[PDB]
């Protein structure tokens, strides 16, 4: 059997496959509630009768000023679990498992009101500069993390993913290109790191399953984060118990990428090779030959496809094709696949 | 541009693509009572994420004992209205037009219980003899279809198209193998169109939109029915207001049918060219190439397609490219397609 | 199996599958002799590694001011049969049959000098006006068709093809747009004919083998040749012994021509029925569907495949594996197909 | 510009593209004295006319016992540089850049007679005992694979390979597994790195132009050689001057090996990083995305595709649409691509 097709175990949870469907915002809240609508059912699981091992909801906020739109998912209320629960149910009920992306858009949000970060800097000249986050809102935010991972557990999601990506708030605190501050949040790489330390101790205290992690990387910039200062803040969420990282890279502020096939996978296999962390590869991934080249030579632990599985819902199965492989249908279309 | 992809009108009803989701039996009504689940929502409302012009639901039984099995979709009950009232909303939000198939399996219904039939003829040796319909059950029937399509209409539906295929109640009613009837449905061409006729008018009493109606365009059998009979009855549903003959094949008794891409469109052109009725075309059709040669030369003004939308939901987009064509890609899937 | 991998006998000759190299020009005669040359022998014989059931030489000239440009094959003289000779030996050691287009580019010849036409009317306004033909030209014109034949025969083809199509020299001497001639060769739809009668029967008298010809099935113009005057056309081929009719299209004059895939595909099928000759389809057939279509709707006995094989020399394997069937591979590709 | 499509320079010697087409036996000298044939030429020309960067050709035999099988191509004798004179000028002329791999079966050679090898050790169970080249027959095969580089020099080849893998002679020198002599050819590593030290050495005395080296980077079999093993002989062949190691693996003694899309690739990544030496990837990579990320990454420097090669001739462009950019079609296919 192909790897890409093998099961894998994480906790108390088995993925199916190692195709994993990248968190991916929608954009389609249209009541600005942060609640979920038919758009987003369909479009989840859609996926999930497409087999993919596991979904990962898109970025969902933990607090209303730390989304990045007014048309984002959150997950800031105990009114969001409702929603949740029914397509946490509706995408496991198709074989599939499901995780979400607990997020807060930093200096990134744009939003009408004052917007919080690290330090008082704008992520570029089109932005709006942000207020430095008073060590109790630090503190507050990281209990925003916990409570919301503890609304996950009861909407029934099997994974839990931390967003310290894509220059939002946690990767504004990890970053001394965003982060200049005076207090026990900035300066050393053990400072810097303190925001995520706390919130991943403090989602620990609710939350015993699977625990992601996304992180950019690198970020392609002079003085900034490369992959030499996330081996070492991998080696430290090892120690905290961390069951993979999910590895992305750049967005903290504009930077010059040379993007290509598979342009993020040497984080992922430094990272697991270093760290002696279960990885997740992500970044221009589109073909089943790619995804279990990647898995077979150690390079990552799970396959995250994000704008492949936006033009083929159902890539597991066309992956199954090109690996020469044969996977189970949804039964509904038994005839057709 | 492509003529595939180009607007057509029928009635008050603009597509914006000639391409149409062929209705497919989902089997998914778990509670066996005809209504709508979550996994028909997801099943249906992600085709129009994925811009099928035309979604036409799988068989609807117009009464219980005429459901094909006890998980098929039911309209014989008003409590059917409010499920499929949220199903047209949803589907058209995303820009698709929506139709829906009135049918009733007749011998061919895998219940217990008696079923009905024209003539006290099995469909084969491990099928129960079905009971001779009574003129009177004939005619409340024929309410039952007229019942039916004014809940559609009620439900929001664009479209309705009457099964008129497969074996099934109406076509065994057409055809001199099933129907030996002796009284006003039997008998003549006339007498055994009879019934399809009075359906027609009932429903158009109700339902003055788009009204389309599927055939098996051959018994494939001696002294079955075959194209001319078919093209016949073309020119007296084209009289009665029919818009659309949905030409497919088959199914009322074993045959040796040879199967291939395209295998039904000859019967698609013939009706389309001597009946001068528009009509659509279905059978292994899988590109676009195929799909856009059939419009072009003039073959059939719609192209259903089935299996491939089961393979591949977003089929709209994939023969987009192969036809090197572009066409609006839902908004949320801008930065994927 | 697929019937466009099945053999089908035309005459003395079986072709193992009904996938034809349609004529393509390829410039490549630099000595500006005729002659052939290594790139020839590379680009013929390697689809025939590829397993092309037929495939058919470029338009070779029958008189070196019948040629369309300098660059040009030509068979007008002895001292291109060796040549042709190692062509058709190598070609058919794959397993391939091998045919060639005798033509006479007419008023359409891009050479010095003079060049000759039914009637003294130019191509287009880019185009040097031609001489008209005098009586015994046409005669000798015909007498070169019979010797290029007669070459042809001994360079051991399988398969003579006359072309009539494209608005060269007999296409020219065919419509009443280019032949205003007031002799025997004008006038009447026979005398307009009589040019393409003469040719068929001389090269009846040298060669007895698979005898095709390619036709412009329209002009697309009004006044000018169209369907129907091909059908009859065809008729009167079928008695004097021509075997099938290659069906193209256009190139008379300018002219407004919608194309699309199996855009051709009518002419086809209208000539095989009305007139029970069989006969050859091609333009803008990409796929193995479309041709097992074309194939067993009737609507064409082999198909023509062009610039599919200028991009993929190997398309019977690519549409083999699209219908889901396997063919034969050349030994030397075992491990490989 | 894509990677892959990005020239580079090589000694005197630039490629446009960073595809190879795969030395890959064709088994078709049917006149058993290693000449070419027109099949031959079709086939290596065709991939020219499709745009590969660089075609070595097939293990050509230094000594006619030195052949695999009597139907190998040869490069034994003067007498086989007229045929490769007039294959390269053709493949040069397409602008393709050529290569030879010269070679030596030892005892994997199928032939009548005895057979060679550094120690009378079998393949396996099935093939004959080979007799252990005297001290004297070694040197004189050194000296053979110094002629034979000179005819290809002659014969207008722009690089030369040697064939150091897949259980044959060299590769027999180098293991441990298959070398067992007590003589200056044996024992260290140095000792059995010594037959092809010589060979490079002396074949660097006739040819200045790129020189490859083709392994089997590992034995995959315990005792024998490893990746450790052949970084070690990559720094020595660093020193002599070879410019590229072609990796590959296997074959020396059959073993459980586990194939997937990529698996020879760590070999190319970890000698081109350990050994400072520029590699070429090679095994099931079959499609342009793989190619590109194993280039970007810096895993290898061009990418050989066999297999692929043998499916789709014109792979060159299809990789280029699949990498979404552009590449220079032949003259006469512009029509087409
Ligand atoms: C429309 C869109 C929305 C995205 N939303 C998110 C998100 O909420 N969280 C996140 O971590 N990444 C997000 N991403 C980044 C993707 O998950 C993915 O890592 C990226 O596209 C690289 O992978 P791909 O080449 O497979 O698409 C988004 C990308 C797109 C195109
Ligand atoms: C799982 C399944 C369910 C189907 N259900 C229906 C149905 O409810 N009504 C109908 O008219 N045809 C039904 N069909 C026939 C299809 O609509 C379609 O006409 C047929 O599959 C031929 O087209 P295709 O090759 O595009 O699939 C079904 C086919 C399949 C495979
Ligand atoms: C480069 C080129 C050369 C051609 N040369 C010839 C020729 O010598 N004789 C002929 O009858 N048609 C010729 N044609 C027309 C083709 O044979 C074919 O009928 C046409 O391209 C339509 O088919 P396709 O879509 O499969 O390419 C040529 C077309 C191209 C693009
Ligand atoms: C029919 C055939 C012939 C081959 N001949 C040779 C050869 O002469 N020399 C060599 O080094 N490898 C040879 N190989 C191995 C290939 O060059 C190539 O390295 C191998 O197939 C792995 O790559 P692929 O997956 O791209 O085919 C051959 C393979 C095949 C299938
Ligand atoms: O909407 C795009 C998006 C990209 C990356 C993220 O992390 C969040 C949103
Ligand atoms: O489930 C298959 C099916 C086929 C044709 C129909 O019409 C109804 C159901
Ligand atoms: O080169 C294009 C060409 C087209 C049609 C012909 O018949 C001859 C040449
Ligand atoms: O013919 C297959 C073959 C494989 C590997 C080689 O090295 C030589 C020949």
């Amino acid at each position: 059997a192909r790897k890409l097709f093998t099961p894998i175990t994480i906790k108390d949870m088995t993925l199916k496959n190692r195709i994993v469907m990248s968190p991916m915002c929608m954009y389609s809240s249209h009541e600005k509630d942060g609640k979920l609508t038919p758009f987003h059912m369909a479009h989840y699981i859609s996926r999930a009768i497409g087999q993919v091992g596991l979904i990962i909801v898109e970025a969902s906020a933990v607090n209303p000023q730390g989304r990045i739109t007014d048309q984002d998912l959150g997950i800031w209320s105990d009114e969001h679990i409702e929603g949740f629960a029914k397509l946490t149910e509706q995408v496991k009920e198709q074989g599939s498992k499901i995780g979400i992306q607990l997020a807060h858009a930093g200096r990134k949000a744009e939003l009408e009101g004052d917007i919080f970060a690290p330090s008082a800097i704008a992520f570029d000249e089109q932005s709006a500069t942000p207020v430095e986050m008073s060590a109790e809102k630090v503190k507050e935010t990281v209990q925003e993390f916990k409570q919301a991972a503890a609304r996950a557990k009861e909407a029934g999601f099997d994974v839990i993913e931390i967003h310290a990506a894509h220059g939002y708030l946690i990767h504004e605190f990890l970053s001394p290109l965003s982060n200049h501050r005076t207090d026990e949040y900035g300066g050393s790489p053990e400072n810097r790191y303190r925001f995520l330390r706390e919130i991943i101790d403090e989602v620990k205290q609710v939350w015993d399953g699977p625990l992601f992690v996304r992180v950019s990387a690198s970020d392609y910039t002079d003085k900034g984060l490369d992959i030499a200062d996330h081996i070492g803040f991998a080696k430290w969420m090892k120690e905290q118990g961390v069951d993979l990282i999910d590895c992305s890279s750049g967005a903290l502020v504009h930077a010059d990428i040379n993007v290509f096939p598979g342009y993020q996978v040497s984080f992922a296999e430094k990272i697991r090779e270093q760290a002696d962390m279960a990885t997740g590869a992500v970044g221009m991934i589109t073909d089943g030959s790619m995804a279990e080249e990647i898995l077979q030579n150690g390079r990552a632990d799970l396959i995250f496809i994000g704008r492949e599985l936006l033009r083929d819902p159902f890539f597991a199965r066309t992956a199954a094709k090109q690996l020469n492989t044969e996977i189970p249908a949804p039964v509904q279309y038994e005839r057709g696949w």
